[PDB]
């Protein structure tokens, strides 16, 4: 069952344990490079880092996909652009009005899959 | 609404966007870093680093917290083990059979807070 607890006290600033992302793309995504980490291989094309501001986070998303992940493109509550990066196959599915929390996924040589947590608005 | 949905195939090995957390920590947590990213103040002594591997996440997690976050120390699937780091003030409290997805939180010169993003087994 998925949820959050908050442990402590009411101070500081927020802050989200998600920072960064980059992707190698091709026809595909060959990786993802969440907070600079790689997962995946080693083809394709890397894309410049899309770090996130305070309070920045995904709002509107866009994944084309099949047995692997083909393509993303992400926009954020900000109004910045990520992608799209990766080729046009796959079958194209959209998150809108969300706020995506954490990537997680499986890789090999290249992005297989990912498993999107967010909430929905 | 807090959700998760996966994009993609059946292969590859699996990964988490949170790769690794370390802390600064003397009678509190002064800050917590995640994926290299330092959250906190620069008060108490750092911790070595705990970097997951494929498949492996915190199952069981206890956190001490007051005002801040006390102290922490946490398990995984795997069997590793992580902390007990920082002091003994506060109240426990202890998540357990879980699969942490997320540590967000907020902090200034100590860490304030944690919200823990996670299934519920
Ligand atoms: O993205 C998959 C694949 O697409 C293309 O064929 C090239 O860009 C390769 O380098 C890449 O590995
Ligand atoms: O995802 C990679 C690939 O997987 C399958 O072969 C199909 O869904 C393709 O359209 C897609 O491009
Ligand atoms: O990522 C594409 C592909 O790469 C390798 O061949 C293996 O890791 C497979 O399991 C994976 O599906
Ligand atoms: O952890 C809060 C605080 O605890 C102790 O007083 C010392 O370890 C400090 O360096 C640290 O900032
Ligand atoms: O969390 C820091 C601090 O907050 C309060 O003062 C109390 O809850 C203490 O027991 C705890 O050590
Ligand atoms: O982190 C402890 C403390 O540090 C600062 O003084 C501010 O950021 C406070 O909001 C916070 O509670």
């Amino acid at each position: 069952s998925l949820t959050h607890r908050k442990f402590g006290g009411s101070g500081g600033s927020p802050f989200s344990g998600l920072s960064s992302i980059a992707v190698r793309s091709g026809s595909y995504l060959d990786a993802i490079i969440i907070d600079g980490v790689h997962h995946g291989g080693s083809g394709g094309n890397l894309s410049p880092t899309f770090t996130f501001g305070s309070g920045e986070y995904i709002s509107n998303m866009t994944i084309r996909s099949g047995d692997y992940i083909d393509n993303i493109s992400f926009e954020t509550n900000m109004g910045r652009r990520f992608g799209p990066y990766g080729g046009s196959g796959g079958s194209a599915n959209t998150l809108s009005n969300v706020k995506v929390i954490q990537i997680n996924g499986s890789a090999g040589d290249y992005l297989d899959s990912l498993d999107i947590y967010y909430e929905q608005y």
